[PDB]
């Protein structure tokens, strides 16, 4: 129509921040939502971007319109770090380039193989002893989940994992967890609106800038130790494996295989391949603790496929229905990334009989796919029923879309399912689970929610089986 889609009347420089709760960002979209329809414009200061709730809205640009909504819009937090370089935030070419090597050099080191599968296998292993180390006692799981996750990209991306003692190693995890759940608040949804003059202010923001730059460091510092050492023959990790490309790339001036985009492709990939898994994780046991009668269930099939001495492998999910809708009904009422990665339509189209300009910042809803009405019957309640037919069997949603969709999707979706799989698998095989209160008690409504959805602190017991 020539016309943006329908939003509330932005006032000058704060945009639509009077109808939006920052503490709050979904509800308040949702909210405008309801007034003015599943697609509409509206002003995060003086970003202009254009929100996608509900599955249809969703699947029709990032799929049907796949190349329109291929672009990669901005989260300013990171770009703090980040400004555009690296696989993630990058556009155009270099986004195109850094993406296929990524990927390619992903399975280069077992991803979707054997090879990542006893990676995984092994740290799952790691985990069992730590969590028998406890003795039963009831402790903070968030660490234990992080190290154990965070080491199956860094024996990728470094060539090998940490010591789960390595001071450092949590220096580093708790960095991660600092940023994931600063963007989660209100000051970091604010910060989505006003970086401009924020990002020059005293406040929550700095400390998390503090935070970024301590990840980079270690990054460039891994990259420095690769660099003097490097065979340029025998690549040792990813680190490697740029490394190589960006000398055969020299004299190429347009190249996008140089330094930065090394030291920002790798510690995407390092946060990337760690926090979510690990957030996903944490707030699955919880969710497990607060429904005892699925975790029962998640034990039967286990005893029955798997039995109590072998290790679960990545093609016992295929006999496991149950654990695989449990898995996925953690993924859909946890929603991770709410609002997605941002996108940007990367060229002039047209939507809906509506008129997108190139450049336009676009906020697929997950969340409200995830919690789609027409796809699942009661989208509040946790239940893993809501992936198994009356007989028992997985059956899959269009409206399942945690790692998004369309060409910029999560290419760590393939790792992260084998992860979460064969994580929850062999803790559940290992454990019974104890919680701290009574599941009466337990309070699963998110601790914060923006960028990332974020559960609520708890200690709890591992009680071997
Ligand atoms: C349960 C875990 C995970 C969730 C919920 C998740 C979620 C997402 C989402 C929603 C996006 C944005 C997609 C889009 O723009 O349309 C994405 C991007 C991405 N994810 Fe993940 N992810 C997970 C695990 C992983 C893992 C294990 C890695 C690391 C190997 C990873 C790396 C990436 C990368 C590199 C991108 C950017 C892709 C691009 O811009 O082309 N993710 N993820
Ligand atoms: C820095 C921050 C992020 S945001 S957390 C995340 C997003 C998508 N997939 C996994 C983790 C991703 C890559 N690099």
């Amino acid at each position: 129509k020539g016309k943006l889609p329908p939003g509330p009347t932005p006032l000058p420089f704060i945009g639509n921040y009077l109808q939006l709760n920052t503490e709050q960002m979904y509800n308040s979209l949702m909210k405008i939502s309801e007034r003015y329809g599943p697609v509409f414009t509206i002003h995060l200061g003086p970003r202009r971007v254009v929100v996608l709730c509900g599955h249809d809205a969703v699947r029709e640009a990032l799929v049907d319109q796949a190349e329109e909504f291929s672009g990669r819009g901005e989260q300013a937090t990171f770009d703090w770090v980040f400004k555009g370089y690296g696989v993630v935030f990058s556009n155009g070419e270099r986004a195109k380039q850094l993406r296929r090597f990524s990927i390619a050099t992903l399975r280069d080191f077992g991803v979707g193989k054997r090879g990542i599968e006893e990676r995984i296998q092994e740290e799952a292993g790691f985990l069992i002893d730590a969590l028998r180390g406890t003795g039963g006692a009831n402790i903070d799981p968030t660490f234990f989940l992080s190290r154990t996750v965070s080491n199956v990209i860094s024996s990728i991306v470094f060539g090998d994992r940490f010591d789960y003692k390595d001071k450092e190693f949590l220096s580093l995890l708790r960095m991660m967890l600092g940023i994931f759940q600063f963007t989660s608040t209100s000051t970091g949804q604010l910060y989505e609106m006003f970086s401009s003059v924020m990002k020059h202010l005293p406040g929550p923001q700095q400390q998390a800038f503090q935070l970024l730059q301590g990840l980079e460091d270690f990054i460039a510092k891994k990259v420095e130790h690769n660099q003097r050492t490097l065979d340029p023959n025998s690549p040792r990790d990813f680190i490697d494996s740029f490394l190589i490309r960006m000398q055969e790339e020299e004299k190429n001036p347009n190249t996008e295989f140089y330094l930065k985009n090394l030291v920002m492709t790798t510690l995407n990939l390092f946060i990337g391949g760690t926090e979510t898994v690990s957030t996903t994780l944490r707030y699955g046991f919880l969710l497990l603790m607060k429904h005892p009668e699925v975790e029962a269930k998640v034990h039967e099939e286990i005893d029955r496929v798997i039995g109590k001495n072998r290790q679960p492998k990545f093609e016992d999910r295929a006999k496991m229905p149950y654990m695989e809708a449990v898995i996925h009904e953690i993924q859909r009422f946890g929603d991770v990334i709410p609002m997605s990665l941002a996108r940007r339509v990367k060229k002039d189209t047209k939507f809906r009989d509506f008129f997108l300009p190139k450049g336009t910042e676009v906020y697929p809803m997950l969340g409200s796919v995830l919690r789609d009405p027409s796809f699942f019957s009661n989208p509040q309640d946790f239940n893993p029923q809501h992936f198994l037919n009356e007989k028992g069997q997985f059956k899959k949603s269009d409206a399942f879309v945690p790692f998004s969709i369309g060409k910029r999707n999560c290419f760590g979706e393939g790792l992260a399912r084998m992860e979460l799989f064969l994580f929850f698998t062999t803790v559940m095989q290992n454990f019974r689970l104890k919680s701290s209160q009574s599941p009466k008690d337990i309070d699963v409504s998110p601790k914060h929610v923006g960028f990332a959805t974020i559960p609520r602190n708890y200690t709890m017991s591992f009680l071997p089986r």
